[PDB]
């Protein structure tokens, strides 16, 4: 498994349409790094990589420890 969790959560956003967050396609540069916006809600970018998630809230990285937990962001904050 990999592209398993990871896949049906960001199509969640990517065709199916988050919560009250707008759905973008860009990438997002933090951490001197770049990760994969799915979506973007004020000054937030929903991304992702090969493991799991992570907020930018701006220019802060969040890494979550899944890929549901980003699901549950997306409600709260």
């Amino acid at each position: 498994s990999h592209m398993t969790a990871v896949q049906d959560f960001v199509v969640d956003i990517l065709l199916n349409g988050a919560r009250d967050w707008d759905v973008l396609q860009t990438t997002c540069t933090v951490d001197r790094k770049v990760y994969k916006t799915i979506c973007k809600r004020g000054n937030t970018y929903l991304c992702f990589d090969d493991t799991n998630l992570y907020a930018i809230t701006g220019d802060v990285v969040l890494k979550f420890a899944t890929v549901s937990k980003a699901r549950a962001y997306l409600e709260t904050k």
